[PDB]
């Protein structure tokens, strides 16, 4: 009746970490990305699979799902997540290789806000509301058309802990209202503000740009502890630096105000993803 072509040729490893690997693969002449999970992070494969079994997300700023595969091995289970392949790689990667102009900076950040608002929104008749819980520049991919897409729904919640450097104050001080779905959207907005800061630094104005740095590069070590981050974010209430040169540029002046309104200590004071999108459409 029909041939079901399931062979994927794994061609090159494009990412490796504690808890698995991503490969560029080929299926029927087409590039795909294959994430192979460590057994120690099996729950991330299960959570992303359970979410996509609930709602087949389809959005230009969400990494495109193709398949979840479980294969029996003699004394283990092999878990693969197969998605669209973005040859430009992660935003984290990209910001070290390039500087940005005004149009390219705004296009990047509005595309991220668009993907995030799509996750956050409940649609009736539709999708549940979804919070990401690990938003960061390594979890955003750059597309050839200059927009980005959000990746990794292994920690997502529908209505493992997040990367410590990007944790909101209420996560670090353990006050977060864990029974309130809105709490998790507000944690994503905090992380979005940090990403917005990372990108804005690489936008040129008046011949000036900042070097790529991660959030809090100047106040915490590499692989910062929970306590390192709690002291910076909660006890001292530090926030990333806004350089003086941004205040000569109307785009970076507006982006500075936006990122401040993602970083309030009080989670309910933070902007929503939809309000961030509106603000970004009125900049320039
Ligand atoms: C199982 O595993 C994998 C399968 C595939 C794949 C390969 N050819 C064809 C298919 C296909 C799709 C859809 C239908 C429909 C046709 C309409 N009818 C009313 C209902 C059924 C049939 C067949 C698939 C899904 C790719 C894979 O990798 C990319 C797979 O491994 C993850
Ligand atoms: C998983 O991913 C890929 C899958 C395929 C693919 C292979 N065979 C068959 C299909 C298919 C055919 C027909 C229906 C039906 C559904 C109900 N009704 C009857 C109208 C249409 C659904 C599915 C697909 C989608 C191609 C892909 O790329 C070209 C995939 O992407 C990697
Ligand atoms: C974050 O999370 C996921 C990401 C991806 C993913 C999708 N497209 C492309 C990539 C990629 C390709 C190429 C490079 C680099 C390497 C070599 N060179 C120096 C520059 C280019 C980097 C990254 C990835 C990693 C897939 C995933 O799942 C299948 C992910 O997990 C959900």
């Amino acid at each position: 009746q029909r041939t079901v072509a399931r062979d994927i040729t794994l061609l090159e490893c494009v990412g490796k970490g504690r808890y698995g690997e991503v490969w560029r693969g080929s299926w029927q002449g087409e590039n795909v990305a294959v994430k192979i999970f460590s057994s120690r992070d099996e729950k991330s494969w299960f959570r992303e699979t359970e979410l996509y079994n609930t709602v087949m997300l389809r959005h230009e700023n969400i990494l495109g799902f193709i398949a979840s595969d479980m294969t029996s091995r003699h004394s283990s289970t092999q878990l693969w997540l197969i998605t669209h392949y973005h040859e430009m790689g992660s935003l984290y990667d990209y910001l070290q290789l390039t500087t940005l102009d005004t149009v390219s900076c705004l296009r990047i950040v509005l595309s991220i806000a668009s993907g995030l608002a799509h996750l956050h929104i409940e649609i009736f008749g539709g999708k549940p509301a979804i919070a990401h819980r690990d938003l960061k520049s390594k979890n955003i991919l750059v597309k050839k058309n200059g927009q980005c897409c959000i990746a990794d729904l292994g920690l997502a919640v529908m209505h493992r802990v997040g990367t410590k450097r990007y944790m909101a104050p209420e996560v670090l001080d353990e006050t977060i209202q864990v029974d309130c779905f809105d709490s998790y959207k507000r944690v994503d907005i905090w992380a979005f503000g940090l990403v917005l800061w990372e990108v804005a630094r690489r936008m040129v104005s008046n011949g000036i740009v900042e070097d790529y740095k991660p959030p809090f590069y100047d106040v915490v070590p590499n692989d910062p502890s929970f306590e390192d981050m709690r002291k910076v974010v909660c006890v001292d209430q530090q926030r990333p630096n806004i350089p003086n040169r941004w205040f000569s540029d109307p785009t970076l002046t507006s982006l500075a105000k936006l990122m401040k309104e993602c970083w309030y200590q009080n989670p309910s004071a933070r902007l929503t993803a939809l309000r961030i999108k509106k603000t970004l459409t009125k900049i320039d």
